[PDB]
């Protein structure tokens, strides 16, 4: 399952998307 993260996804995730929430943009990372 994905995760909302700053300021990248890891190894072995891509991005899909953005979360938008306290304050920030995350990377959306599956
Ligand atoms: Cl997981
Ligand atoms: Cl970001």
């Amino acid at each position: 399952a994905c995760y909302c993260r700053i300021p990248a996804c890891i190894a072995g995730e891509r991005r899909y998307a953005t979360c938008i929430y306290q304050g920030r943009l995350w990377a959306f990372c599956c």
